[PDB]
């Protein structure tokens, strides 16, 4: 969670009179681990056509499943999940184990994992997602939000535009509470405002060509005032509306079990199969990765 | 072929069956060929005195056509030039039932 | 065709970009830009716009290159540029070789 | 069993021997084919979505 705050003034008058000290232990962060399956079901007639390029249409329809499953993890691990189980306060409760779930046998709700969003110090739920139109709280070590809705003071808060240099005060906050990440994702819709970085309407920024059969026109690296660098990635697989600033380290895949695939019963007129990975999401600090919202000025 | 749309949504639940998923064919695209053609007749009544430049003018003005439908080609897959045919979109119905 | 004025027949200026987004987000491979010499004296004015965003800078040098054969766009696709002759003036192509 | 054999494979050959006879009549008493293709026998013309 975090150390303990400074309290400013630290006089003494030689004795400290304590109330069993100030520890305030840490708190415990949980997450769940949800299932994936993109069942395939086909007939017995369509399996022995000619098949031109696709060949074993049922070995064919399982490689496609697998390439979508793995699609829909990407996007998932990126989307604003929130955690959602029959658990609420009894997360561990290994004793009685939720005596308040045994004896139907069939009140089984849907395991949904934590997401990013929700893992990086949220501020609130628009209904079921992390909302996007309110900044996080405040970091009791230092203050610090790691989660900010965009300010376009660049556009007169009518256009719909992300924010230029918005950016610089993530850093900031990030710097305030610790952070060390050096990995900004973006998506290939916003790559337009780090390319214009290198220029401006004021004249102070703008390119130069001595004799060059180039038109360079790109960013994969920025620096900002505090000395911390930082280098972009693209990904199509994350909300338009969204940038998040990674860090190896900080972030990992938990798996329970690995993609398998396999095969449901029979006694019908299909040969039913499927696969199955279980897999979820952890985080090392809610206050350690940032997240930037994109939105107008109000 | 391409694949399915990205779900942002499963979230199924342990100790249960799988219900059926969609599934999307594969897509199919067709074309025709193009007949290129050339000529290079000769009449022979040379050849018999002493030809002054070149000689062979048979292969030299074939070399000349040939290089003449090597640039046509490129031309002709360069240019945008609809799927014209005689069928009038009967492409799709292989083996005309309508002999007329 | 927004940064011109209304005289010019028609090509882009900052638009070329959205191309090879949508390339991109589509899942295409491909590094290259076919074009026809006519249209080539624009490729090479996109080092320089009216707007002081983008200048040229000589050193007392005598050498003179108002050329470009390489292009990247924001997301990190390198794309190369080739002059066709037997192009269409009206079409500028983004593809790959082995597509083809 | 006896001459019964089993009751697996006796019934197997039994119905072996009833659906080919079932086969031998329903080719024999004339039905035309009614397949949804509308004209696309050739043509492969995958199923079409929708």
């Amino acid at each position: 969670d975090a150390l303990a705050s400074v309290d400013g003034n630290n006089a003494h008058v030689e004795g400290s009179r304590a109330e069993d000290g100030e520890m305030k232990p840490t708190v415990i962060k949980s997450n769940v681990t949800q299932i994936l399956r993109k069942v395939v079901r086909v007939s017995d007639t369509a399996n022995t056509t000619a098949n031109y390029g696709r060949g074993r249409e049922l070995m064919y329809q399982l490689e496609k499943k697998g390439k979508e499953i793995k699609r829909d993890l990407e996007k998932i691990l990126l989307s604003g999940q929130a955690r959602t189980d029959v658990l609420a306060d009894q997360y561990l409760t290994n004793s009685a184990a939720d005596p308040a779930v045994a004896g139907l046998n069939d009140t089984h709700a849907a395991r949904k994992t934590g997401a990013f969003q929700f893992l990086c110090a949220h501020g609130g739920l628009a209904g079921g997602v992390v909302d996007k139109t309110k900044n996080g709280p405040a970091d009791p070590d230092t203050g610090a939000v790691t989660v900010k809705v965009a300010q376009n003071a660049s556009n007169p808060t009518t256009n719909i535009g992300f924010d230029e240099a918005d950016i610089f005060d993530m850093t900031l906050q990030l710097y305030t509470a610790g952070s060390e990440a050096d990995i900004i994702m973006i998506n290939p819709a916003h790559a337009k405002i780090f390319a214009g970085l290198q220029e401006n309407t004021q004249g102070s920024r703008k390119r130069i060509f001595e004799n060059t059969k180039q038109f360079i026109y790109e960013v994969n690296s920025i620096t900002d005032p505090l000395g911390q660098s930082y280098k972009i990635i693209v990904n199509r697989w994350m909300p338009t509306d969204a940038v998040y600033f990674f860090r190896s380290a900080d972030w990992t895949q938990m798996v329970l079990r690995a993609p398998k695939r396999t095969e449901l019963a029979k006694d019908g007129s299909y040969e039913k199969w499927m696969i199955e990975m279980e897999v979820g999401l952890r985080h090392r600090n809610p206050y350690a990765s940032g997240v930037l919202f994109t939105a107008a000025g109000k």
